[PDB]
């Protein structure tokens, strides 16, 4: 017989390009494991499904997977609002879910079914105001969001609370745009140090794109949203300088074994290079199979998942609280015409 595993990713839509690399990612080790003969003997079955990049579709997804596919375990959705619109439809059928790399915090207050791979907003918020201040030396800098976004907000919150600094200028854009014209015309006379950005690729490369297409030469800074290639080709690798973000995977600083052999077998299997979001995947998928040795059935899945106390993985250590939470490794990568030059470990 054989171990039923759903996926639930952003295959297509908006967000295409984080989903996509954690189907990448999870199939990699879906593979590999069962290569090797898979969780007690049994092949693992993947239910691959594309939640479209939109919420409802995400709910929709999930209660399928878990009542008609009857799967064990999900994997996905990448992002918080799919998240957090899924974990309900698993939780009713016992099914514990793990999301590699959605950072909404509070997300898995009372969730017994509920597991996230990665760091919080909250967390990156700080980060960002503490780089931004002592590394980038900025006593001034333009705060520009995502204001149809509880994950974009979450971070300029967080950001807001901890920046001593002055914010000149605290402007907005919405995600689906691609215009940021008038915002950045507006930005473009005053003196700032940094411009930071809080969002997803699709409208941080515009933005990006169209600061540097005017002129404006200044750090802009992310957070985890940043990662990938699709970021960079929304704002040109011309235009992709003095851009710095957050990452929970870095293939140069302080880097392990179990990372250099996931960059390795992810180039081999797919020609390509691997985002922070591949590799969360790919640990989410081994925290599961492990979860699943001598699990009778889903409920002693999650809870073999909640006492994960020392994974090691290619993103460094799991290490599950009462929360479903772990601690995790974070970096600030500095990017250079397209490219990430540098990567600095840093914590709040
Ligand atoms: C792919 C994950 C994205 C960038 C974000 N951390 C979220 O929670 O929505
Ligand atoms: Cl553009
Ligand atoms: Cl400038
Ligand atoms: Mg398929
Ligand atoms: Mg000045
Ligand atoms: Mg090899």
């Amino acid at each position: 017989k054989t171990i039923k595993i759903g996926f639930n990713f952003e295959e297509s839509g908006s967000l295409a390009a984080y989903g996509t690399a954690e189907q990448k990612g999870a199939q990699l080790a879906v593979d590999e494991i069962n290569a090797a003969g898979g969780i007690d003997g049994k092949q693992i079955e993947v239910v691959d499904k594309d939640n479209k990049s939109e919420t409802a579709e995400a709910a929709s997804v999930t209660t399928n997977l878990v009542t008609q596919s009857k799967v064990s375990a999900v994997v996905g959705p990448a992002t918080s609002g799919a998240t957090a619109a899924a974990v309900a439809n698993a939780t009713k059928a016992g099914v514990p879910l793990i999301s590699p790399s959605a950072t909404q915090d509070g997300l898995t207050k009372g969730q017994d079914y509920l597991f996230i791979g990665t760091f919080q907003d909250s967390f990156q918020g700080k980060i960002i105001s503490n780089y931004v201040s002592e590394k980038l030396n900025a006593k001034k800098v333009v705060l520009y969001t995502d204001n149809a976004s509880d994950y974009a907000k979450g971070i300029a919150k967080s950001f807001r609370e901890s920046y001593k600094g002055e914010i000149v200028a605290d402007e907005t854009f919405v995600a689906g745009d691609t215009d940021f014209q008038a915002a950045l015309t507006k930005m473009k006379g005053k003196d700032f140090d940094a411009i930071v950005v809080p969002g997803y690729y699709n409208e941080a490369g515009k933005i990006v794109n169209q600061a540097r297409g005017m002129g404006i030469d200044k750090p802009i800074v992310g957070g985890d949203g940043f990662n990938g290639e699709e970021f960079v080709q929304q704002a040109t690798a011309e235009k992709a300088s003095n851009i710095y973000f957050i990452s929970g995977f870095s293939t140069t600083v302080e880097v392990s074994a179990k990372a250099k052999a996931f960059l390795d077998a992810y180039r081999a299997k797919y020609n390509e290079e691997p985002s922070t979001f591949a590799a969360l995947a790919y640990d989410s998928v081994h925290l599961v199979a492990n979860a699943a040795k001598g699990a009778k059935n889903s409920g002693e899945i999650k809870d073999n998942l909640a006492k994960t106390k020392d994974f090691e993985g290619v993103t460094g250590q799991t290490s599950f609280d009462a929360d479903h939470n772990t601690v995790k490794t974070a970096y600030m990568m500095t990017m250079n015409n397209g490219k990430v030059e540098a990567a600095e470990v840093v914590k709040p």
